[PDB]
């Protein structure tokens, strides 16, 4: 059965830093963008919406715009990686990564931000 | 863009009655069982795991085992229909139906159970 996995299901980070939430999925030989879908959401806020290689700035929630990107370099090697930069205390919470690729699966990732000084 | 739709996001049903939760996806004609995944969750309790035709009925909350069924007769009309016979008060809460077909989407449905006397 297709099982997405999370190396680290608990990221503690510092206010203002850079964070990279990883989700991994199985890839045999190369990666087929046809039949790959990657969706990242926090508390129902749309963070990453990647469908057969197309993405649209218009659908990103306003608190994640210009900070939250899906790294395409890791994707090619089975790693849906969310990278939030300039982290706010408001980014603390449970995130879900939902992948369709051979089959489907999702995983929760928890994040706390410790506060400045 | 592939979108899942609920004719109703909230159902009020009576203790002891039968209830069908419906969530619809688009279908051209020949249902490609090979391209279809239907997953039903209730508070993260795996209810339905239906993947390329086969149900891993191993993992199915015994809370619903033999009472929570995927009507695999409406799927062909683009209706992932969850039916729970003999509704207990425990069946009250938020259900989530996740479909991967052309692409992918999910929707929440709430169930309020009442028991008039
Ligand atoms: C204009 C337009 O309206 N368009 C789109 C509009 N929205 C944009 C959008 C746009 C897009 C693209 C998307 O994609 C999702 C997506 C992406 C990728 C995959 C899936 C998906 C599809 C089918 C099934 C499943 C999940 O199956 C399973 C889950 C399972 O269980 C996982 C699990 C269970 N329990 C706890 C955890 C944890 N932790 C994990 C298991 C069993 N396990 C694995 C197997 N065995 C082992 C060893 O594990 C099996 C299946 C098949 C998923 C995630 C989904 C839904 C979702 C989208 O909106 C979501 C959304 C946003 N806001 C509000 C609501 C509401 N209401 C909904």
């Amino acid at each position: 059965a297709f099982t997405v996995t999370v190396p680290k299901d608990l990221y503690v980070v510092e206010y203002g830093s850079n964070m990279t939430i990883e989700c991994k999925f199985p890839v045999e030989k190369q990666l087929d963008l046809a039949a790959l879908i990657v969706y990242w959401e926090m508390e129902d806020k749309n963070i990453i919406q990647f469908v057969h290689g197309e993405e649209d700035l218009k659908v990103q929630h306003s608190s994640y715009r210009q900070r939250a990107r899906l790294l395409k370099d890791q994707l090619s090697l089975g790693n849906a990686a969310l990278q939030i930069t300039d982290v706010k205390l408001q980014d603390a919470g449970v995130y879900r990564c939902m992948i369709s690729y051979g089959g489907a699966d999702y995983k929760r990732i928890t994040v706390k931000v410790n506060a400045p000084y």
